[PDB]
Formats: C-alpha cells, sequence, structure tokens
C-alpha cells in the first residue's frame, strides 16, 4: 500500500503510513551505509528550526498564517518526538545534511497537509520547499539543528549528570575525611593523606569539568540560521536571522543567538571543536577517577584493598567483586578520545563557503554527550554512592608502613 | 506476562517472550549506557563458539549427546541471525564481555530446553553455566568471538567491497587511457599525464590496501579459546583448546587456529590494533581518492571541470564523495580509541573488549558499505569532460618546454612570459611572434610524447 | 678535568666547566632517549620557581638572606637563559620531572656557591636540597614550572602571533570588499559573495580562536606549588603556597594563583588538556584558512585562479605562472602536528595514578611544541603570504561572466542555461544571441551586487 | 666572511665555511618555524640518493665521469655524517621537501667543486641542478629519501632494540618459571599462574610486534625515484628508475626496489601509514608491559610487592622511572600515528605535500621506541628480581584455591570455608582443618597450586 511522491528527478512510491517524501525515499536507496540513523536529538532540533522559521516567516509577512499555523502544529509533533519513525536516513549522507533537512521538510509538509485535510504527497496546501523550507538553505538549517541539539543535550543531560556525580563525591569526602591512608606517587608508598582528601581531588576535577563545559556554551549557542546558501543571507527576508534565533530561544528556553558572522558559521564549526575539547577534558578526568577507584577496590587480598565497591552482578569466589561500573565508564572515556580526534579532523576539512562534514560532527558530539552523561549517572548510582572504606585494611597497612600520622596531613 | 529466572542474587522476571535469563535481565538495568547494542556479528560469533564448544566437549567425552545436540541446534539459530532479538545488551558493559557471554549461555540454554520440551527458566536439562559454558570462561570466550566476528566481516564484507571498487577503477583506467590532462602538484599547473594514469594511482592504492589487510588476517585468526580465566587453561580438558579451534574453523570455512600463547591472547589484543592499522591505512587511501574525485568534479564553470559525476539527488553535488570521506574520518577516530584501549590491559586481562570489538566492527561496516556505495553510485558512472580537458591543455603554459629544443631556452621563456602577461596561448605567442610556423608548432608541441620516460 | 659530585647513591664525576651535579649526571647516563632536551621555556620556569621559593622562604624566616640572596642571583641567570647549556636532560625521563627539578637545584646551588666564593660540588654554603629545594617537592615544582612555561608562551608568543594574523586578515577584508566572486558549496559553483566577505570568515575564525585561548588561561594560571609530595602541603611552611604564587606573579607579570585543591593539581593536569583543546581548535581553524588560500591561489591556468600569492622561492623564467603555496604547506603541516600532540596530551592526561600524574614532561613537551609551531607558523604565513596576497580581478570577473549561477524575463532561464551549458558559451551569448532579451535588459537584470545580501 | 651565491631571484651571502647555497640560505628566512631540523637520517638518505643518481646517470652515459666521481665522493661525506652542520633547515618547510633536496644539491655541488679545486658558489664544474639533481625532481627525491631513512632506522635501530628486549624477557621467563603467583583479572584476585607464564605473555607480545613490523618493510622499500615531477618519469632516462633503485640497494645493503606505480608513490604514502601502524601496535604492547611491571613493582609495603626493580637514581622504595620513560614514549607514538595518518589522507592530485611532517613523525617514533626499549631492557628488565617470600605469602593467604577442595568435600562446603575465611580474615587452611572438613595432611595433598596452572 503506497502513494506516489514526486521531485525534480521523477516519481517514487512511498509507504502510505509514512510521512516522508520523494527525497527521503531516494536517500534510503542511495545511502545504504552503516548502522547509525540521525540522532533523535537532531530530528527534534530540525523540528525546532522548521517551527521557528514558520513563526519568523509569518511575523515578517512572508507566510500565510493558514499554512504557517499548520506547519507549527506539525513541527511540534517532530519536536515532541512523536514522528521519530518517519526519519529513516543514516548519518552517512551528504555532508551538509541536505537529505535530513529535506526529510524534515517532507514530514512536516505531509503531516500539515493531513491536518488541513489535503492529499498527502501532493505538496498542497503545504509545500515542502516553498513553505516548510522557506527562507532557508540546508546549508544553514542543518548546522543550526546541530548546535541546538548539542547545546540541549549538554544542558539537559550532561551537566546535570556531572552535578549528580559531584554531589555524590562530596558526600564521600565528608564520610571519609577522618580516614588516614598512605599516599602513592609513582605507585610507590609515600606520605599520608585522608581518603576524604583524595576524594576531594576527584570532586574538584568534576566541578572544574562542569565549569569548562559551561564556558564553551555561548559559542555553541550562536546559530548559522539566516546565512542561507553561502552566508550572504540571500533569499531570506531582512531581519530573519535575528527573528528566527529569538523564536528558537523561546521554544528551547536556552539563550540562542544569531552568529555575528555567517561565513564563519557555515564554513567551519570551530565552536563544536572547542566545546568538544571541554568534553574531551571531562573524559580524561572521569577516566582517571574511575581507574583510581578500580585499583583502590582491588583484592580482596592480593590488591590494594582500600575500597569495597558495591556488587551489582551475581557472584558464586567470595569477596571477588569486579569493578564493572569503572569498566563501563573508562571504556566510554576512551570512545570520547577517539570521537574528539574525528571531530577535530572533520572541523579542519571545510572547503570555501561550506564545511561538508556536518552529520559526522553532530554524530560524534552527540554520542560523546550521551555516553558520558549515561555512564556518569550509572557510575554514580551503581558504584560511588555505595562505596565503603575498608578501615581495618587501611589502618593495618598504615601501621605496617615504612613511610612515617594526624600531624602529617597538614601544611 | 513474565517468567521467573534465577541467579545467586535471587529471582528476576523476564518476558515469557524472551529466551534470555537472569544475568542478561540484570545487565539491562546495570548498564543503561548509550545507543549501541552488541554488534550482530558479535552475537553470531558467540553462537559459533557455543556450537563449537559443545561439539568439542562431546568429542572429548565431557558432554552428553542428548544435551550437546540440543545446544548445537539452539546455537545454529543464533549463528543464522534468527535470535538477534534475544540479545538486548549494550556495548558499554563489563570490559571482558562477560554479560554478553552470559546472554549467549542463557539464550542457547533456554532455546535448547524448549527443543527438549523442558521448562524454560529451570536450567534443566540444559544448564547455561554447567553445559553451554562448559570448559570456558567469559575471559576466553568473548575475545574469541571478537576475533571471529572481526575476521568474518573483513573476509566477507570489506575485502570483496574493495575488490569491487578496484575493478571499477581499473575499468576507468582503460576508458581514460587516451585522455591527456595537465598534472597538479602543490595544486599548481604541472607537466601532463593521462586521466588513465591518474586513475591507475587510485586503483593501485586500493590493490595495495587489500594486500595490507590480508597480511594481518593470520593474526586475527589466532583464538584465545582454551586460555580459560587467566590463560593457564585450568578447567578446560587437555586438547580442548585445539579441538574447539578446529570446530570453529569448520563452522566458518576460515582457517582459525588456537593462539600459541594464551596469556598474550587474554592480556592484550595487539593483533586487532595491527589489523585495524591496515583498516586505518585503507581509510587514508580511500579518503584521498574521494577527495580527488570531489575536486576533479568541481564546477560546472568555476571549478576544475575535469569529471562529470553521476547526479543521484534532485551542478552536481558529489554526495557519495562526502559520505565516503566522512566514513574515513570516523575510522581515524575509531583507530585512536582502539589503539588506546589496546594499551590499557592490566595483568592477566584486557577489560576493554566490547569497546574494541565495537570500533573495529563499525570501521569495517562503514568502509565496506561506503566503498560499495561509492563504486555503484559514483565511480561506475564517472564521465571525463574531454572538451574541458583539451581546452585547458591548449591554454596551459606548461607545454613551453617542448619548444626549447628547436628555439632555445631564452626564446621559450619569452613566449611563456608574454603569454602569461597577455592572457594568451603559447601558439598565439609562438606563431604570432614568428618563432615558429603553425605547421612546426603542431610538430614540436606533442603532449602524447610528454607522458612517458 | 672533572669535579667529584655526590648523592645518596654514591660519587660521580662531572665536567668541571658545568654547573649541574650528581643527579643530573646520573640521568644523562640513565635516560639516553630521543633527540629532545627539556624545552628552554621549562628551564626558565624552573629558575622562576627557585627564585620565587627562595624569596618566599626568606619572607617566612626559614632561609638565611646570605644564602637566599645568592640563590636569587643564581636563579636570575637561569631565568635570563644564561645557563641553558647546564641542562642536558631529555624530555624522556622520570614522569614527575624529578631529574630536571634536581638539575635546577644543582645548577642554582653550584652557581650561587661560585658566587659566594665557595667550592662547587661541596653543597656549601648552598645545599641543592636543603636550600634551593627548601619547602618544595619535585611533585609540586615541575607541574608548577609546566604551567608557568605554558602560560608564558601562550601569552607572549601565541596570542600576539594570532592578533598579528587577525590584523592582516582584516586589511584584506577592506581591500577585497569590492570584489564579487562565485561562492563554492560542496566545491560546486554557488551564489555570489565578495572576496571581502569570504576573508571576514577567516578573520572571525582567528578572533574567535583568540577568545577561546584567553578563556582557558585562568585555569592554566592555578599553580600546584605548596602541595608538596602528595598534596597535603607537608614540609612546607604555613602560608608558603599563597606566598610563592605571589612571588611567581611578581616575577612573570602574569596573574598566577595557588590552586584551590592541591590534590587535583598534582594527580591530574586537566586544565592543560582544556587549554590545549583551545589550541587544537585554533589549529583546525588555521588549517582551513591556509587550505582555502592554497586552493584559491591555484593555477595559473588549470586551477581556481582567484588569488596571486607572493613567490618566496625562486622559479624558472620558463615558468612565469607557477607559484607553490609553500607558506600554506608549512602551516597546514604544523596544524596536523598539533592534532597529534593533542591526542598524546589527552591520553597522558587520563593516565594519572592516585596522588600523582607521571606523564608531566610528555605533556609539557607536547603543549610547548604546539605553542611554538603555531606561533611561528602564524607569524610566517602572515608576513610571507597573507600581507602580499593580491586578488586576480580580471580572472574573477571573467569567471563571474562565464558562470551559470546568475540565471535566477520568461522561463527559458533554464533553457538559456542548458544551451550555454550544452554549447560551452556564456549566459549573455544565449540570452541576447538567442533573442530572449536585449543587452541593456540583460545588464539591468543580471546584477551580482544585488545578490550578496538579504 | 661570506660567499655570494646566486639563484633566479638574485645574489645572497652564505657564510664562507658553509657548503650550502642560495636556496638553502633563502629557506632559513622563509621558514623560521619550530625547534626541529630535518632528522639526520633524512640528510644521510639524501646523500644516498645523490650518490645513487650520479652512478645511475654515469652508467646510462648521461653524466661525465669527471663530474660524477666528484659527486660520488662528496655525497659519501654526506652519507657518513661528516657534513651534518651544513643542513640547517627545519622540518616545517615546503611539503614536497624541495628545500632540503636543494640543500643536498648545493652542499654536494660545493664540496664536489672544492675537491676538483674549483670556485665554490660558481656552480662550475659541478652544478647543483644540472649535475647533482640530474634526472630528478624534488617531488620524487625527498620521498625516496624518506622511505630510505624510515626503512634503515627500523632495520638498524628498532628491530634490534626489540630483539634485545625479547631476549631479556625470555631470560626472565626461565628465571620465574618456578614461581607461582595469584592471577589478576579486572584487578581482582584470580586463579594462579607462574610469574614465568606472565612474562611469557610479555615476551610473546614483543616477538609478535617484531613480526608485524617486518611484514610492513617490503612496502616501505618501494621507492618513488624515477617518477619525476608528476609520476610519468618525463626528464629521466629510460631505465633510470630501475637502475637508481639498484644503486640505492647496493649502498644500503637493503632490498630497495622501484615502486611499480609512480603515481601511487608520489600522491600518497600509505606504505608509511601501514608500517607506522605496526609501530603504533608495538607501542601499545610495550606500554602494557611497562605499566604492568610498574604496578607489579609497587610498594615496597602498600603496593602489590611482587617485583623488586633495580634502583638507578634516588629513590625514596624505588620509583619505576624506566617504566615512566617508556610509557611516555609510547603515548608519544600514539599521537604521532594520528598526525601521520591524517597527513597520509591529505594528498592532492599528483602529489602529497605533507612529506617532512610524515618523515619527522615516523623517525621520531622509531628513535624514541628503539632508545626506550634498549634503556628499559638494560636499566630495568635485566635486573628485575622476584620477591618470592612476598608472593608465596600472598599465595597462602589467598581464597582463590578453595576450588581444589571441591571434588573431595563438595562445592557447598568449600564455599563455607571461603566465606568464613573471608569474614574472619583467616586462611583457607585454618578454616578447612580447624572446621574438621579435612586433616592437615589432606589439605596439603589436595590444595596444590602447581597442579592448577595448566589444562585440567
Amino acid at each position: 500500500s503506497t502513494r506516489t511522491e514526486t521531485d525534480t528527478f521523477g516519481p517514487i512510491e512511498v509507504a502510505s503510513d509514512r510521512y516522508w517524501g520523494a527525497q527521503a525515499q531516494r536517500s534510503l536507496g542511495n545511502f545504504k551505509i552503516g548502522w547509525e540513523k540521525q540522532p533523535l536529538a537532531i530530528v527534534r532540533a530540525l523540528g525546532i528550526v522548521k517551527q521557528a522559521a514558520a513563526r519568523a516567516n509569518m511575523a515578517l509577512g512572508r507566510l500565510d498564517p493558514a499554512i504557517g499555523d499548520a506547519i507549527v502544529k506539525a513541527a511540534q509533533e517532530v519536536i515532541d518526538g512523536k514522528l521519530d519513525e518517519h526519519f529513516p536516513l543514516v548519518v552517512w549522507q551528504t555532508g551538509s545534511g541536505t537529505q535530513s533537512n529535506m526529510n524534515a521538510n517532507e514530514v512536516v509538509s505531509n503531516r500539515a497537509i493531513e491536518l488541513l485535510g489535503g492529499v498527502m504527497g501532493s505538496k498542497k496546501p503545504v509545500h515542502p520547499n516553498d513553505h516548510v523550507n522557506m527562507s532557508q538553505s540546508s546549508n544553514d538549517t542543518y548546522p543550526t539543528a546541530m548546535h541546538i541539539a548539542c547545546a540541549e543535550r549538554v544542558i539537559h543531560d550532561l551537566l546535570p549528570a556531572l552535578k549528580h556525580l559531584h554531589k555524590a563525591l562530596e558526600e564521600k569526602v565528608k564520610a571519609f575525611d577522618h580516614i588516614i591512608k598512605i599516599g602513592r606517587t609513582h605507585t610507590q608508598d609515600a606520605t599520608p593523606l585522608t581518603l576524604g582528601q583524595e576524594f576531594s581531588g576527584y570532586a574538584a576535577q568534576v566541578a572544574s569539568s562542569i565549569k569548562r563545559i559551561e564556558m564553551t556554551l555561548p559559542g555553541l549557542c550562536e546559530l548559522a540560521q539566516g546565512g542561507t546558501a553561502v552566508g550572504t543571507g540571500l533569499n531570506a527576508p531582512v531581519g530573519f536571522a535575528e527573528k528566527v534565533a529569538e523564536e528558537i530561544a523561546a521554544i528551547t528556553g536556552i539563550g540562542f543567538t544569531s552568529a555575528p558572522n555567517k561565513f564563519e558559521a557555515l564554513a567551519a564549526h570551530d565552536s563544536m571543536v572547542f566545546s568538544h575539547g571541554a568534553i574531551n577534558a571531562t573524559a580524561a578526568a572521569l577516566f582517571k577517577i574511575a581507574n583510581d577507584i578500580r585499583f583502590l577496590g582491588s583484592g580482596p587480598r592480593s590488591g590494594l584493598g582500600e575500597l569495597s565497591l558495591p556488587e551489582n552482578e551475581p557472584g558464586s569466589m567470595p569477596g571477588k567483586v569486579n569493578p564493572t561500573q569503572c569498566e563501563a565508564l573508562t571504556q566510554v572515556c576512551v570512545q570520547v578520545f577517539g570521537n574528539h580526534a574525528a571531530l577535530t579532523f572533520a572541523g579542519s576539512q571545510g572547503h570555501f563557503e561550506l564545511n561538508v562534514y556536518n552529520p559526522l560532527m553532530a554524530y560524534n558530539f552527540l554520542q560523546s554527550v550521551q555516553l558520558l552523561a549515561d555512564a556518569a549517572i550509572s557510575f554514580t548510582d551503581n558504584c560511588v554512592v555505595g562505596i565503603e572504606a575498608r578501615e581495618d585494611n587501611i589502618k593495618a597497612a598504615l601501621d605496617r608502613s615504612l613511610m612515617l600520622p594526624e600531624t602529617m596531613i597538614g601544611p
């Protein structure tokens, strides 16, 4: 059961229960590459831009409110994640993200047609290019969607995750502050510090990571939208760039702004390279914390034996508790280091007016953010909060140390 | 509706619909991290190990044929892709791959039980640990499945994909052999070469990439199975290591062997770092090829204008070039992750296995799929813009050297500078300056004699 | 001839005309690895720490001014770079930088001794450990010196080099604002923009890079000094951490502070990873700029032919066209080197163990190499390429009139396009020669200057 | 004083004691970038190419013996490392390596002129371009020199350094083969193995790395020389490509060959990406080995305490400083590999113009790994001693060996022994004998670590 959809290349059959159009159907056949569909955060962001564009185009007298209001309602369904199944395209597509931009135009158009009681696939009364794509190019819409999605996930997922981790580490600083243990430098026995003090290092690394990320957000919140095809703003109304950013800001509740220079915003994504550097630095910090905890929990008898980590999956030898949350997190952090290398290389590869590595950069950034937010929460809830000190082992080691104690942990 | 499954922690409910057990159900909650499930190639290879172990275990008299035969059939369904929906676990789990090993044990055990008309969840008469996992450990099974999957996907997907690309390139070598063009070095106009010669470079890069990959296969084909928990082989029967590798080889049609040192095989995965090194080098070659083609197709008026690339989407954007180059950069990133994970083994065991399996297999899948798509949707349909190329050939200043024999260096130089200043051709400055007749110009300046030694 | 020097391990011979002592001499023999000695910027920074520590120790009455004043003068010579030949140790040493710290203690001690008329090698009256290293550890001094060195080179070398390039780019924006050219998207012909607008993108990328770098400096300027061995501050006087940071700030003219958590400052160097992330992002920006200019200057006849780049290397008389974009090549090579350095530095940054990260020299070396190369290459690409760039106006205009992009009367706009495309002619030759519109109607309609803004 | 050297741009002064010419002198001011000069292995290799080219040109009758014999002797001094101070140019120059090729031409020409009693700077009777650079282009010469240098250093430095390390690891396999220790998986206590078995893993990692590197050498030994400017071989005599490769092979004693496709050899250096992938893999192996030894040596009292590593410097306790040097070096190689790979991707049309960058990173990787492998071997591995009393004492304290009682006393009674030992902080013996599950003699009869270290 199909309907026939058309574009400048000709007609193509689309499953009747699907909202997408000719171009999306073509891209399914042309880009059979890999496992990865466009991140759902990008799908949502494309919804935000189509909705904000409609609102700005109406306010600037370019769009019939009969058409515009239907676009707005249809795009809300994309925003709310109700139409996720109508985005079947892979990451590994045209480097400007044109196929997914057109996927969003077609879906918003067909759903709006349906809401107005029109015939799906006919492009009437809501046209995918003339109305949904009005005042925009793929060249400026996809990079805008990237920044929105990246900022949103950092602000709503990653930063709360890290604060949650920080709070748990601070609880441990307070609980472990009276526990005096032996320091290790070069892995060799050294002078004493409290377990609370050691944990205060971990906490400080996490707080610092939070601040580093936050500092990079203003860059991320500058949007390409309104630069159109090459950055000149040609074929956009005067004032569109500013207005559509205000509309985007109002939808998201995040202080998005129009980029001061559209040529810079199209030809390069240096803000994402720098923001991803803060996430890269966060991964190095979390790696170290997780690796330390791993080793401090080693044993029960031939290890360092300072920590008792919660046992999350079933045992049988007695006392043998694998630090599996440390393992999940350290694996995630290394993934991020790899993502950062790809993201950086892609960022260097812009040509003239346009960087055509957009889907790759969005996919790497969003994966890093998802992985680190998820693993930070999991490591916190399933490891950190339940960590106990093995005080007898810590005492018994200190009393059998060569290194020498309440008078040895101060300036 | 749910079935009660049990482990040493206690009972937990599993959808009656599902073949997995207590460990897998627990891991769903414990590792709520990311988008990525275990690659289906890893699921298949785990099926392969469990099938091969059951056969090895039966031939060594350790496993009763009533249990073993059911295991073999249940495992065959995993191998064949029929039970993919029964592996719901993420990549980002315990670093030995234990949870996915357990997932495989439970799925095979339950399906085996059902084949025997027993009660699922009861571990009778096919026990997930005692029978499906017999003579093995998570530590030696998951890295074995890693190597099987990596070698299988390279042999069946990547290698044929590159050969397909190589053939399509060699065809263009022959078709474009007669087309003389201006070379570019440092992006500046240079001495000539044929479009065929230029494409012979691309082909040779692909052909060399294949040989580099093939060379790393023997190392991938060495399997950790039989090292058990720490490499010693404790709790595996004498001969199990060798037998199970033979069984795997028979299942796959590929020359898998038992690794000569099981400690090296558990504590590190250097052969995967090396293989992916060949994949990384192939990504660099493919990137350069796609980037060249991208620029050679630039235009139609203000670019290089040498190639006409097929238009697939509704002035032709080189979208297949863009897909392939993005894929190659992804591989560069994957290689850094895989290398670092490789360095991070501790004592008897490397606990970055799922991360390494995921990266290696993603690279292989992307490179293979993009190579095929680049071949079919770009390379085969490439046309030379012969009028553009010839026009440029005639407007070039590079051919001045051919006049030097007959007219001397200083005169040729004077032709070139005047042509450069005036915006004119060499023929216009040579013939119109009296240095040579039009008959002699055509006799001296022969591009066909400047593309060889 | 050689002077006998002594540590807890035994006696060892040191060349008589050298100021280093027993631990330096041992490390020379023990670490025969690589081409790279410690960056001179680190040597300087070690001198700074020794000078500052002496002044901080005197102000807290732990060090006798007779000894202290000689240390200051000796350290000054290290700071001024007068004693660089007395630091023969490689980067590829102990991971805390212990041996370079000791190299600094031994050089400043022997020089101060020689300044007080004493006997070199005798540790009197200036002891390398008890006086020069007083109140400090290698674990807090080397990381302190790393941060001083990195911050000094970013502030004095890289940022001025970037401002210099930005200024030169802004002059080209003004000069090229009138020149309308064809845009390129996916490398395909696209709608018009001016060469000035294109260059304003480059200028904005550099300015943004400058801002990203500056924003990371406060983190770099937090110092580990005072944490001593494991971070607790043991064996350093109360108030030493604050005071020595104040002394370091006075010496360098830069607002260095004492790190609020010494455990974080010794066990990890996350703020270097973050700062180097700004440098990494700068290298990606510079890479794209240089690469664009390389392609825009390509030709003279079979390239893009938009820019004429200064020829800095001799050509042939028979090759009046060819100008290799060699400054572009130096810069792009440097940028790619920075991408590698960033990967190493990040990985090293993840590899701390318990109270101490022991990849310090690796990270110092990579960071400082990145700063040196980017600053140098930015200077050289500016003076030797950017300032001398000329637009090939006739070429750009000829390209603009041979273009098929200005088609956007009737609607054989597509048919004029497709015929010109088919025939290899111009839009004029088919729109006027085909009888669709006159020359004056063509010229009143097809206007690029109306197509470069909203 | 100075000598006037001239190119097409005009005259330039060169220090009288220096053999380089006009282009080398201009390159000093044009590329004031970085600390790094062209590696000396590249200088040597440029010497090799110039000597090989002279011999090849003479043999083909295109170069006068009076001129070439002088080039040959002058180039020999470059090859021997006698003229190193006359190559002052940085890595960070033109991407084809032109400036360094020119440097070699000028140095060879001026020294040759001198040997013939001519005037230095005159280009007579030996001309840097007409004679020393005959049949060559900078596009095909510098990458030939690059491959020569990389292969030479791998073959003479890195491979022997790795065999040296392997040899010292095998000594330790034999020494430690009697010593049974507790395994560690996930860093947790696990079943036993010998310290010899553990070192057998390290030794097999090193042997495997050796084979991986060797396998990539044929690729590295294929040379671009003869491709000239763009790959076609125009301006080179028929058979120059083959002959010059032969001459290079004869100078080096290494099986260099002429690359079967010159366009591939000029536009890309994928062979180097692949070989450096072998070096990258080696660094990952060596990092793991050194990191393990670091941790096994940890203590002396609150670490793992398995190994006593030689004390080279103060000190405290024994800081594992050789492990730190080697691990730092290994991470450096990971970074180099990323830069090298990306450069490899960046070729444009007929020529890759990231040559010096790739050369520099490859040779630095080789130098650092060879040096660090040797130093780690000599100053750490050979002197490593097992702390047998520590290891034995942990082996007897371990809960891991309960599994040996399981066949005799059953799987539930062994666990009861283990949990009680765990809770009480007592040994397996105290709980097994002291709970009447087994006699002292039976415990020694069944709980035998030496029977749990192999197939079962």
